[PDB]
């Protein structure tokens, strides 16, 4: 920005950046380009992605146990699933932002192959081509 | 504003004419299921890349960021996965999210486990995806 500058309306941060505000804010690594991990790191981010996990199919197995009794399950009945979920999507972005890696950019790279790939007949369309994370990494340990 | 990874997930239900409800909406038994087993089977492959790092490491190797990119490409999977339950429930992730969000940003605080993880500082007060969902739901 600069005098010119009149309104300044940025879009909203992504959940990959909230992450990166997450760990800034507490003081955990949050490096900007793919950074191998030190094997604690790895460490956490396996006890923070079981904890995560164990919570959700706790939640869905309560769904599930209530909806057989015949409580039909209502939509603020799905909130502490919604939480445990988006807990989850915390932790798993968390990890990737621990690595360096931009989740955005990976993610947008599952989506192309998998989007492509439902155009086709789920078989694949002519020319498809899969996700390629390698080239995605390699990219951001080149960027600005 | 570009969209978000919860948005591509919708863009994807509807290109698999899956079309998926617009608000929240209680699921039948076999779409809790579906959703776990997806989840579970995403889950254990990260788990097992994890584990894979970590014995390379434990023999010595020094691992280099090349390396990451299988974990990196499950990591995404779960993501694609997880963001899928939430949109199959008609649920908006960025709007949970950001609630999530708020409440772990004010943990900053507090202490810390042995293992790095960051636990409450004294009085923290949960997110509220109830008043979410409630949002979500009706207007
Ligand atoms: O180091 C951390 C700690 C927490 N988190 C996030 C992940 C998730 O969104 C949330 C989980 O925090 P807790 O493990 O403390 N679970 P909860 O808040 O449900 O505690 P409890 O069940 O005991 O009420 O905080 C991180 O991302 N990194
Ligand atoms: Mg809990």
């Amino acid at each position: 920005i600069d005098p010119f500058t009149m309104s300044d309306l940025p879009c909203p941060p992504t959940n990959a950046e909230r992450l990166h505000e997450f760990h800034r804010a507490i003081g955990a690594a949050t490096p900007e380009r793919p950074t191998p991990p030190p094997p604690e790191l790895l460490r956490l981010r396996q006890t923070l992605l079981d904890e995560a996990s164990a919570e959700v199919r706790a939640e869905i197995d309560h769904l599930l146990a209530r909806q057989a009794a015949g409580e039909a399950l209502s939509a603020g009945d799905l909130a502490p699933l919604a939480h445990e979920l988006a807990d989850l999507l915390y932790v798993t972005y968390g990890a990737l932002d621990q690595l360096g890696i931009d989740a955005d950019a990976v993610f947008a790279e599952v989506h192309r192959a998998n989007l492509s790939k439902a155009s086709g007949p789920q078989l694949k369309p002519e020319g498809w081509r899969p996700a390629d994370v390698r080239g995605v990494i390699e990219r951001l340990q080149h960027a600005p």
